[PDB]
């Protein structure tokens, strides 16, 4: 299994909570309000993709609404080399 | 230079626009409302980190406010293997 980083930008609170709940249930580690990470083999990755697509199987309602999920393979080393910036 | 993915979750519109403007000026490619990518050597990465920290050199004002920036090294292959999910 490769490791994946999953980031999302979902303006609708209910859809956003649905995504967070789904990703938690599939076993991914939450690392920020809208970021998860974890290992996914082919089967589990397919299941994740398919379920996220169901949550997104919607039309947008207001022009400023966003629903975006990016899933990218990374390595544990790359993650250890991350830079995180927050409020001072 | 390594490639980097930069994701952010910034609830304050003015700080968010300041970050987007800064990253555009430093030459990164915008790939989503709150995501950029591009190559950064040591010097340029340091300059990016330092400027983002200045924008974040704030205290939080409301409990729901967020300011989070994640910078992660990735490869062009990993990026080509990304999965993107939006509205159907």
């Amino acid at each position: 299994a490769m490791l994946y980083l999953i980031f999302y930008d979902i303006t609708d609170d209910n859809l956003r909570n649905r995504v967070a709940e789904f990703l938690k249930k599939k076993g991914l580690d939450r690392i920020q309000y809208s970021v998860f990470m974890g290992d996914l083999n082919s089967s589990r990755l397919k299941d994740v993709e398919a379920g996220l697509k169901i949550i997104g199987n919607r039309k947008k309602l207001q022009e400023d609404e966003r629903f975006f999920i990016l899933i990218v393979p990374i390595t544990e080393n790359q993650f250890r080399e991350r830079i995180v910036i927050g409020y001072s």
